């Protein structure tokens, strides 16, 4: 049967509180920007990255428009290079002013049937789905990129249309889930 699909548009924002490494603890309903994208990434991965630069140049650009949230999911005991004290480093290496939060539990990356990293999620003011996807079409590499889906899906919420209608599904290494938290994906 069906299993794991894809969280569908206009769906609403599925609330979580985690911490971040550097301090305090966040909750994804706390923030009140017209706009929000919450982005499943980690410290290694070459799309993250490749597309890191960019995802802060957005934050930035849109600041008081668009709130930035990024989560990591990945087993760091496996992968130690996405540990709480790395991701801390990462953050100050990248200029990553938003919150970075740490899903140990992996259950929000599971809530939100998250697969790779970078995936974005982005919700508008009535907090619904409005573009699920890819940051760009070639996240390692910023000199072959030929499309910024995801500013393209801000600009598009913010003049008040309605992002590209064509799928644009997140390109990255998949998610590294912690034994037996492995998602059965099954299209029917």
């Amino acid at each position: 049967m069906l299993q794991y699909p894809e969280l569908p548009l206009e769906s609403p924002l599925i609330d979580a509180e985690l911490p971040d490494p550097r301090g305090g603890r966040y909750r994804l309903s706390q923030f009140h920007e017209p706009l929000l994208a919450v982005v499943f990434m980690c410290n290694h991965c070459p799309y993250v990255k490749g597309s890191i630069g960019e995802l802060v140049a957005l934050a930035e650009r849109y600041r008081g428009k668009v709130a930035f949230v990024g989560i990591n999911a990945n087993d760091y005991e496996k992968y130690p290079e996405d540990a709480p004290e790395k991701m801390a480093a990462f953050a100050e290496e990248h200029g990553i002013f938003f919150p970075y939060l740490l899903d140990e539990t992996q259950e929000v990356a599971k809530a939100y049937r998250a697969l790779r990293t970078p995936e974005v999620f982005l919700f508008d003011e009535r907090r619904l789905l409005r573009y699920h996807g890819r940051v760009n079409d070639n996240p390692k590499d910023p000199s072959k990129v030929q499309s910024h889906d995801l500013e393209a899906a801000i600009e598009a919420l913010l003049r008040g249309e309605e992002p590209p209608l064509k799928e644009a599904p997140a390109i990255g290494c998949t998610i590294k889930w912690r034994p037996g938290n492995e998602p059965e994906v099954r299209i029917g």
